[PDB]
RNA sequence: ACGGUCGAACUUGACUAUCUAGAGGAAGUAAAAGUCGAGGUUUCCGUAGGUGAACCUGCGGAAGGAUCAUUAACGG
């Protein structure tokens, strides 16, 4: 029997709560794992069982629940758990370029823009996800659009404009 | 006429300022269609370097630059 182990943060407890159904029926019902909340470590189990075949979901399983410790919505875990190509990339805000105090906030506001429109035109243009962090940066898709928002989310954090970002990834995104 | 006093004014030098005569020199403007062959587009500030400027670059600082989402406890 093989078994996952997944830290959940205090944050992260009351969505982990809010959301616990169409977690583990995703998990049970057709892929066929043993959950629990594991409450006095505050840990996610994954077991298997006699129930279980094509094993590597098994491990996808564990990114499943990882997407959404991670900050990314029921949804998206769900994208994990169906494609089989679907993969997770971070780095934080000053791993690319030290900023200190309001121009690291000044940062992560050109990532997410105004109304939080710049980041959701990223997904649109990359199908890909994003979660901000307080100072890391989440992305999820295949390695070439998570390739094309990172380098979309780098060059709105040099200092370019959102509006030559905006511009510039709607053309891009042609290839 | 000796002397004293007040004293214009004169001569010579310095320091000044003006008026005039000036060879020569360095600028601009107009006439010469004669001759030879850019780029920036987040914005800056203080420094130092890259050929003066321009811009680029190293360090430090600023916004006078477009904040979406989760987010007390519910283990000890």
């Amino acid at each position: 029997e093989e078994t996952r182990k997944i830290p959940v943060p205090a944050n992260r407890y009351t969505p982990l709560k809010e959301n616990w159904m169409k977690i583990f029926t995703p998990i049970v019902e057709h892929l066929g794992l043993q959950i629990r909340f594991n409450l006095k470590s505050r840990n996610v189990e994954i077991r298997t069982c006699k129930e279980t075949k094509d094993v590597s979901a098994l491990t996808k399983a564990a990114d499943f629940v990882k997407a959404f410790i991670l900050g990314f919505q029921v949804e998206d875990a769900l994208a994990l758990i169906r494609l089989d190509d679907l993969f997770l990339e971070s780095f934080e805000i000053t791993d690319v370029k030290p900023l200190k105090g309001d121009h690291l906030s000044r940062a992560i506001g050109r990532i997410a823009g105004k109304g939080g429109k710049t980041k959701f035109t990223i997904e649109n243009v990359t199908r890909t996800r994003i979660v901000l962090a307080d100072v890391k940066v989440h992305i999820l898709g295949s390695f070439q659009n998570i390739k094309m928002a990172r380098t979309a989310i780098c060059n709105l954090i040099l200092g370019n404009p959102p509006s030559k970002v905006y511009g510039n990834i709607r053309a891009v995104a042609s290839r």
